[PDB]
């Protein structure tokens, strides 16, 4: 273990971390969205769910992997007291999450991890994609 | 607010923690289980997560149902070193959950909560399946 | 034919007419409802169609089976002149369903009639699910 | 509201009335049809009930749109003392909701009310073949 | 093991020969039915052989993690002369299967047996709908 | 090449250019719809793509094979401000295709032209069904 | 009845005896197989039931359409002590099965048998199947 | 081509002849059939009606392939006055073709033909499969 | 029986053989196709057959329905020499199917029938579908 | 909005209106190729209409996000007056399209836009496999 | 192991060799087919893939339990300079591959081998299907 | 032809003998696996069968695309004595796979070749999920 392995799986233990904090809060506004639209925004809420149980899925394997310990202390989920918080929350969170998948793919290409590099690049796309429909529900 | 009411609502928290404790639980270790039954043993894991996640979405929406705030804070999860310690676990975890169930249905009853005794009933039937189903992976 | 199974027929079949109304109400309002959120509302009255179907269904069977004949008469509906008292109007329809449902699962369980209970309660927690769905959308 | 819109609205009122009406009917026959043949009418039974909601659907839309009030009244169901007189009452049923979409037709046709028309020729050949097939059914 | 236990296991065993020989019947039935109803019976007897081998599995499992052992000698088919009497003998077995669950359920209840009393409550239910579906065909 | 049949041609052009421009406005539409309605509204636009797109097959495939060429210029698309706009603009471009349509079917019918008036009446029921539900939103 | 023909049926019910006997021992081991490869072999036990289901089916159509009677009574469960010896049995059981078929195809080529003898060449090729993958999987 | 492909061409265009006249047949009847039980025997007829455009297929390619020409011409159908009637001239039209493709079996084999052979044995299983299951609807 | 009632089931009856005749043709077709294009053709052939025979089974249970008896008699096949041959064949088989039905319609309009009418103009806009494509094969 | 994210935007909305251009393309194509290759061609341009869909929501989306106003305004589509000008024609398109996409994505590279490269990246895998398919149609 | 035996192993192992041969040129034509065909002849090589998969499968399987060595030496490819031998050097290899199982055929038939033979009778008709099919694209 | 074309091509034709040789080593692996796992195994062997089946098509139709010519002739497939070894080797011929790819991928990088880098580095990151998978199974 060099040094940068034990930095990029330092890195990869907080993205796994945050993952499963969304994995709970996407599953909380799911339970507690209310008014009208709770019809429309539980199922989008749900679809983020699985999608960032893939996530969760690949980090670990990829921490036990390169010989680290997968973490299980999920960050806090923010309390959100009404929808637009419950949205803003979100977007902020998938800003958050894209900022360090930026950050990790540095690492990664930096010690030449190409199957890693083009994963990280795959989340963050997909991050993006959530966090650019959540500014189109918001605005 | 009775103070019955209070009480069953501090319960259902306890058993929201402990469901998102075992999504956690079931996804680290669909991650990091080995050997050559990881390829039965994985897809076993992840189905417990859908299950689990079912529960989470029915607690924390009875618990806004009945006035009180879901909390979004899992409870620990014990570390494993191999697989007997992971199917170990993962059966005492289930344990603990229907122990806590079966208190909930007689709070429930108690209070004369139709519709959430037969939920409950239900949840400690279908934990109930998944420990005996681990006792025999186990003897 | 007791006294008690004559009662009990007369409760079905209350509770059969209360579930045409229902199946009318829910077609009713699927095809009424306006605005941009009738696309979000349309598919879940709809929804309650089919169930409610099922029920109608369960009862008259179970009318004839105890020797009674099932109404084809519906309940009233109330007629709603908004989206907001459309909402208000089927929650209280379903609040009504639940209240007689629970006098019959006594009557049925004074009975000894298993299947018959196992039936009402489930019919009890569906009714209760989508009554307490209700009350989120106005909430 | 043309006096000739008014007399439209009446009509597709009537339509809607003997369209639930039918709903109620079919339920009612799956429910209660016996003998070794209810394992065939049951199935046939309980496919009328769609299709006559999809029917019931469209007119409640339709009056809505023609500024009319759709009701929420079934017309009465004939009682069935046997299989043969269900499938007779059935037929006769058909056969007039076909007589009253003809004289529909005749009505939104001298209206100009192109989508209606083709929309009526539709449900006359879909109850034309209900009516005929339940003819086979009898001789 | 106490005698309540040893008690409880000799009645699953009972259920679990007395399923193995409703499967056996369902085959023989869904083989041997004749004339043109054949064409309606063959499904319906076929379907029954389904439901009841995963009544057989659950029970078998059961006994197995009560710490008995589970039979698999199956009780004796009636021999049905005829139609009428393959549906007299199949209703009759449903009846007898529906009497020992009960006992079942009483025994399961006296040991606080929540998950077993739960699932012997749905095979109740289950099996009595057959029953009262054989009583439909009957008469 | 008759006339009448240069005539019809010139119309189907005008009908398919307008239906390459719904087909445009609707993407447009589903990719630029903003607010929590967005997720309702989205997947409308989308169904729309596929049905006009079949109309625009159908026509360019009629126009050949009356001997025309089908045309691949789209009508303008209006440029909507906001979701209202977007709404009213798409009911006014059904608006007009029905038009053209109506127009278009007392051409085909003044030639005898069986198959294309039934198909003409179809997708004039079908525009009208769309244009009806915007109707509902907006309303 | 010639002698042949009753000695062909007289062997097709002793292999109807045989399946009724695989589909019993089938369920149970699917119920009862432990350990970490019960996850393995519950699915490969239960696959095998359905195609026993169907060679019983088979035997007990073509005993009854040579005039002959199906046997209800199945041979006996050899009782496995551990998985060993349950996979031992069930590939003693499946050679027990291909020696009798065998021998049947051989009444039936006799007496010009065609559709028979196709028939048990077929399941002759299928029990042949399964008895060399329990070949492998205890080798 | 020699006298003995010569004679199995003649052959096969007789089993072509008889196999269009099998769908003609079946479609007829499934068009024709009356009473209760037309709701059982139409999705019977229409069954055989895909089957035996299967073997038509396959025949008039074989034909083609032998370098015959097949024929077009079917067999006549007999005319049934009733449902008996019906289901006996089905099964003697079964009887017909099997014994017409015993006799190609015996063609075939005598000239080395193994695919035709391993073919009409498959043809004469699946024709003897129909023709047992009529005389158990006849009986 | 009306003079104009017997015309009309007159030709439905010439209309039943030309639907026979063409399932007949396009099996025929399916079969004998050659060439790297029957990799194409024959799917489309094959298409065509489920088509007629959906017309085969509407006309015979017509025919039945007014009285009259249907043909199991169809028109002759064209022999087709090669590919384009078949193209053209299939094209003018369905030119005299669309003639026919044209015919038919008024005839079925003359005597008010309304279902009749709404069937012929489909099948009529079917077929034309059909030779308009056959028109862009030959092209 | 700098000088290089004004420049970007004035290129996805040439982008934009080349996939526009190419559905319209693609749907003539689908409706106006001829000969038997139609069976053929048609279905492949038809499936690159709903990719192309996808690129254009895909990029209004990302014009809007950006600041900027998605175009409605169409390429002009080049006449084909043959197949292998229609084959030649959406091959120089596709071209075209893969040459802009590639000047796109060293405009995103350059404002380190990692979601925008990643998805022009897969659009220029996606249309050079369109492009070096319809190369080996054409040599 | 007889000499018998050997010599049938050497057999299949020869078959085993051929069918890799077969699954490398059935890719290598897929992938290299060119021309307007090309879209018709590259899902039926694909289609062959997984055929020959399945009999690759069969045979290492049948070679490993008569205690033989399945080869992983696949025959060479024959080089197809154009499509018409691409299509020759398959129909080629075909009748070699069925020339090869018929002589199998007799060394199974003469070592009783019952399954082995039926298997080897299906391949053999399977085969034979594709090489017809072959000689139909061919001619 | 440059030289550095040339020496991808040879790349490329190492790729793909090396893809033929996995898809062979899958099989054979598929069919030779014993033990209880075999049941876990084999599944696991044929998927990955069809992902390098998809690899040789690419890479097949590449080399062609570039002006090469596409071996069918694959790299040796080592012996394996038992599953150990089976697995050990088949993560062996990943290493090599991935080696060569990231070769490739510089190749490709250096001639500016967009969608062969994409596809090379989605190519790496599919055999390094195999490659890590297979590490899993065997530590």
């Amino acid at each position: 273990m060099s040094h940068d392995v034990k930095e990029l799986i330092e890195g990869l233990n907080e993205d796994l971390a945050g993952e499963y904090s969304a994995i709970i809060m996407y599953n909380h506004n799911a339970a507690t969205v209310s008014g009208i639209y709770r019809q429309v925004l539980k199922p989008f809420f749900e679809s983020e769910i699985s999608d960032e149980q893939g996530h969760a899925l690949y980090l670990a394997e990829k921490i036990k992997t390169l010989g680290g310990t997968p973490t299980t202390i999920p960050l806090r989920v923010k309390q959100a007291e009404d929808v637009r918080e419950m949205l803003e929350y979100a977007r902020q969170s998938e800003y958050e999450t894209i900022k360090r998948y930026e950050k990790r793919k540095e690492q990664a290409a930096n010690l030449n991890m190409t199957e890693l590099v083009v994963k990280l690049e795959d989340m963050i796309a997909d991050e993006t994609n959530h966090m650019e429909e959540l500014d189109r529900l918001l605005n």
